[PDB]
């Protein structure tokens, strides 16, 4: 859902519900992420 910096519109585990919601000052901004890799 292109919903993310960390994520594409194509992002399988985002598409659902956005994985990364609750990564506030996690890596939702910095390019890549701990969950959805
Ligand atoms: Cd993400
Ligand atoms: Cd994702
Ligand atoms: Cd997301
Ligand atoms: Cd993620």
């Amino acid at each position: 859902k292109s919903c993310c910096s960390c994520c594409p519109a194509e992002c399988e585990k985002c598409a659902k519900d956005c994985v990364c919601k609750g990564g506030e000052a996690a890596e939702a901004e910095a390019e890549k992420c701990s969950c959805c890799q």
